[PDB]
């Protein structure tokens, strides 16, 4: 085809294949419990990193070699990207993709012009969607790149920016609905502060809640049925981002009575940046009924910034997928690759190699996690571990019959409390048996 | 007197005094707005670090030289500590002190024996309280040191430990009420997990909530009127402590409908361990109406464990006291020195030198913070900064009149959004003018 | 036998065995390139964690259940541990063990008494050594636990402590030689500072070098031929430990002309605590000819203190063993398990389960690393990657022929510099193919 | 004047001035020990942050409002910056400035064109230098921004990039000499690695040493007499930067026999990023005779990336200046403000406010540090603390008379070792007395 002529459609070839352009573990067609591997995993391509990132970092310029680099007019570039994107979706065999409104079309000098450019590109994507197998997983609004967002979007000290932010999200909800997106994401990149000295924290949090509330009202109004998702990150670019982690978000949603409308999009790199294991954040969201979708990537725990690397640690993908299987699998969410090739991986085909690495790592982890759940390896131990709550004083405690007085009566009468081993080391070695089975 | 013969009562001598045993900045008697410095600050001595810590660390043995070290019988040691404690309170001139039930008396072979020992010591402390000016700020239960708490207290997988924990807290609430404590603290040292592989997170959080609920029921029953406080810490000894930070606690309290009974005790070292500035955690608690009390100390931001050092950074004490003054000052809470002398500061008089350092640093910070609030230095700028919400579209946004449609109408019609500087550098230099005034 | 009656000798049973008391990956008998797996790996048991640690942490008391717990006399306990240790060595099938002088015998009231106790136990260990297959890998002196070391050992401000430290190390070198130890380790636990305000850094570093110099002089004198090793750690218990990381140690050794006598003992948890990957520290030591031995464990990268966990991450053990194989394998060093069971894993058999987990993880990693080296997977790419230095201007650069003038002449004449991809993502996915082969 | 018409020359007005455009603590004219405050401090303006940074970050576009923003031709912009720079130097009253070759002129399509552009601008700066009081502190080469440096400069796997790097540094040394620079700096931004899988570490370190060696040879040849400086940073943009910290650099310089030519330029933010206090890194460099110059700024210890904030913590500036005074003051180095205004501080005058904040903080810290040194506050205590080395066994240890045998003889004969308090808390409170004197 046109943009990636050197790369043919990627196909499954098994763990012993030497072909770099093939899946080693991910077999889209493999059936597990009545669903193909493809529908269990719901892989999604991130439009921003894949088609707009150029290798630029804070200390250097673009390194990425891209076939659509030669166009000078912003609209020609936007159209070329849509073509390249759909060629890519077809070759990588991706069922989904995600985008920011500002990834797909350039801004104009006014909001009207910006919206006209957006309509042109949306119309084009819609034609491709009619003949592509790839669908939109979720859409979102970029409320952080443009200079107007210096002081925040809905948390801006400038009411005009709040007004603009509302207008942009209104448009973004409309195009997400039109393209058939199944979710809509909010990542508050500039929703936080840089210094407490000039910040009215209560006022900003009140406004943030007003904004989110206006967004759910508008979604109902136009009948958008996709799941609303908040994406936590502790910091960067801000010193403190309000949606610090899953718990912070829940504290916020419950206070402002927004908790019945939102779930969370958890990103591995953002979890570890807050000093939580990816699995902790997944588990905590699960038991709170808010594990909505996942941004599949990894950071480096020795680096204190968002690296957005393709995930290749299969021990981590296993522990992650264990949580997804425990909740019954994805509903509307999926595994969105919010990951970018390293600045040194600047050749076009590296886009393919990066995704193959991540898709294989997650496919393998899914298969192992699935055996861990099916064999009830950890669940049996957990049952035996907490068995004292099944009868006796424990049953009274869980049923609401016990209180401080009755428990004291009980406790004065017992002389020896005997505990048993937590078996962490044993549990970890069993995990290895399954990993390398 | 008996235990600290070489040290006489510590008195204010001003910033030019060479006497190491005197306050340089803290004048208990100084009056500011109708209250003495002593009643503004409400300094409290931590019984555990001050009278029981012995310099032991994870790599070495005790270094602390203590006059009550010669006793062999546990009860003789407990009685000697009460004497020494009250001599110390008098000399350091402390209005308050805090304790754990297990700091003041030794455990016996059964809960009954433990409770009898506790009654003996409580009776003794009560006599001293009749003639001392020092009062009890808050009491608490040590639910983390004894081996029975390996798997947690209320989050233990062993129902017998839950029962014991209830019995201990029941007793602790009773003695706190009897000694006239103004608050009661919960620090969940073992309430978290070490590995997710063997943990039923939802079950443990449910039990934690049941426990806390039984505690408020019992407090009402015996008519204990002190404020209940949860003390956040992200980890250590656990890999993840459930009360991770203020937001985590609020998410929890709101979910289980416990939020109307609890406020938080924020410790500086515990805030920075979760990667929040002490001031952030204070501010967040304030705007949520849960800033209850403070554990005055500092950690080292380059060290990833709880150091509990005496606070000597006056820039930090200023920013901390700014928050306390903004909420109208302490109510029932105070500044409890949850700090210990370094292992190398093992001579008796170092106890005095440590406290003088911390009391002076907080007194100075209070005086500066007070001028910052009185002159409305940061508040004027904040007013001007967010002024666009006082009329026009901003007023419509705050009053509930605006929505996505009206805001879009507005936004399409505006062409230029003009922001103004946040002035962080200017704000920081003004802070220095006040600090060094 | 006597101390671990419930546990029989641990034997290899393969990856499909359900028997928790067996090796799943480690087959001592398996031969690879003329050496058994046992002689490639040289596993060592840490005497301190295995026979003296009791579950105590900074917030709680001992949890460990140990058969020799009933003895009251310190010497009876020391003798019982030697018996238990050799029973354990036999059952876990360990070729080596390491110890601190203070692990094996209790101190007396004077150095003479301490040394007499040590002689008694050393004599006993020597008898067991005559009939055991287990040998001493390395010995070391505990210069950090006793209160006298508060201000450091050789870096103490107290000359008497320097004198004592010299005496202790002299004795420790003597008993290590007598027990046939192949190395001798220096871990400077208290060799650092807590505050710069009271520290003469140059003086302490000079004394540290004097001490180390006296130690090599004495080793020569008694003809001790084992390798001297320094063990880096960035901090804890100190705020800054002088032997911060491998590079810090090399800077020190080169300055004081000690570099020809020392190599390093690298511990995984200590490397990550300094914010280096374990592999980085291994590689850096290798290319500097100082990779001497390894303390096989893992920390938790989200926890800022030394956890000393048994290593179970096989991706990490692979990358570690890759470095050891690249240098030609161990010489006198080995894999010493400086790891302890979690406080919650307090039953005797957990000692076995912990070691099995770590031995299996390292055995598996060795086998994979070995295929990575044999197939030259990364080496081929590295050869192609740096090929421009094989001829042309690159050859002139490496041979010493080029200089700034000639290179400028060359550079002005070239118009396009073309780089090629670093292929990180591809390299990581190939690693996975090998891991899960 | 032309570019900053709203700002007049900044003058000292004292701590009680309300004028934001004035020094509160920095009096250039104040004389201390025969030198003005201006010559003690040697303040330098960083050309890159001050005249080329535009508020761009990794998540957003430029926010900075700059009078020279309207030019379209790269050379017109470069000329306008020189004019603005000298207007700025005059108004802020800066004695020095630093620059990268690539800060002052734009690259062309070839190295020849690049060098011609550079000559044009250098000629212009030279005219301004004839009538300005500001001089060049140090120059440096930007070997990290251009795409060619993806894989490193001298550590590039591409020999052509090594050749180019040599050519650029040759030119940079020439223009630094011509502008009268007193030092020349090497910051290895791309000299490190992203993954060990594709890195030949020994080869890259060998080449790095060859490069540095060619640079000193060329400096001698053209008779450049300024001090060569290496600037440490642990990471960013790389995963590991070779010049990790001062100790790493010394290990490297000593191995390749380059240590007699280099000193270090220590940056506060880069020290804390490696988990060293700024003061530790300053002290360590001092006792090794390599404290060459300082980049005066601060990072945020809770943020894991380089923030380059203006320094406003006067407790830190005091501890920093204490080290500089202890070595006898600056020689050829100075205090270069490698700091930038926050993205939210985008108005022109914020450039002035940022520098005033930093200059005042350092001036105040200098004055306090100076009293700390003059009164020998910490030195007296250090003398008393280590006094045991002045005679007896301690004197034998320092003089080379003692050895393991004699020290053992001594140690067996002593029964009690008595240590004294380290007095950390006392020392910290005295620091506060001086700070707030
Ligand atoms: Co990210
Ligand atoms: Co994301
Ligand atoms: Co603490
Ligand atoms: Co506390
Ligand atoms: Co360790
Ligand atoms: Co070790
Ligand atoms: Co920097
Ligand atoms: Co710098």
């Amino acid at each position: 085809n046109k943009y990636f002529e050197n790369v043919s459609k990627i196909k499954y070839e098994g763990p012993k294949s030497n072909n770099p352009y093939s899946f080693k573990f991910y077999n889209p067609e493999e059936v597990i419990d009545g669903k193909t591997m493809e529908e269990h995993l719901r892989f999604s391509i991130a439009y921003w990193h894949t088609f707009t990132a150029d290798g630029t970092d804070q200390f250097g310029k673009a390194t990425m070699q891209r076939p659509w680099n030669h166009y000078t007019d912003p609209m020609d570039i936007a159209k070329a990207r849509v073509e390249a994107a759909f060629e890519f979706f077809d070759k990588i065999n991706a069922p989904y993709f995600c985008f920011h409104d500002r990834d797909i079309a350039p801004e104009g000098d006014t909001l009207r012009e910006t919206n006209k450019n957006l309509d042109t590109i949306v119309a084009m994507i819609k034609d491709y969607l009619k003949t592509s197998k790839t669908k939109v997983l979720w859409g979102t609004a970029n409320l952080f790149s443009n200079p107007r967002f210096v002081h925040g979007a809905s948390t801006s000290c400038n009411a005009d920016v709040f007004a603009y932010s509302a207008a942009q999200v209104k448009k973004a909800l409309e195009i997400t609905k039109e393209l058939g997106g199944e979710n809509y994401v909010f990542w508050g990149g500039r929703e936080g502060y840089e210094t407490l000295l000039n910040t009215d924290m209560e006022f900003e949090l009140d406004n943030f809640a007003r904004f989110l509330h206006m967004a759910v009202d508008y979604a109902k109004e136009i009948g958008f049925e996709g799941q609303f998702l908040i994406e936590p990150k502790p910091k960067e670019p801000t010193k403190h981002q309000y949606d610090f982690d899953v718990a912070n978000v829940l504290a916020f949603l419950r206070k402002y009575d927004l908790d019945k409308y939102f779930k969370v999009n958890i990103e591995a790199n953002h979890a570890t940046l807050a000093f939580h294991d990816f699995q902790h954040e997944l588990r905590y969201a699960r038991i709170n009924g808010v594990l909505g979708s996942i941004d599949a990537n990894t950071g480096d725990m020795l680096l204190g910034w968002d690296t957005d690397q393709f995930p290749t640690d299969i021990r981590m993908t296993t522990l992650a997928m264990y949580e997804v299987i425990k909740m019954g699998g994805f509903d509307k969410g999926g595994l969105n690759f919010d990951a970018k090739v390293r600045r040194a991986s600047f050749e076009p085909e590296d886009l393919f190699l990066g995704h193959i690495a991540g898709m294989d790592a997650f496919a393998k982890g899914f298969k192992v996690a699935y055996k861990l759940v099916k064999d009830r390896v950890f669940d049996k131990f957990i049952e035996e571990r907490y068995a004292s709550y099944k009868d006796g004083i424990g049953a009274d405690i869980v049923s609401g019959k016990a209180d401080f007085r009755s428990l004291e009566k009980y406790a004065l009468e017992r002389s020896q409390i005997v505990n048993k081993s937590g078996r962490q080391e044993l549990l970890e070695s069993i995990l290895n048996q399954y990993l390398f089975a």
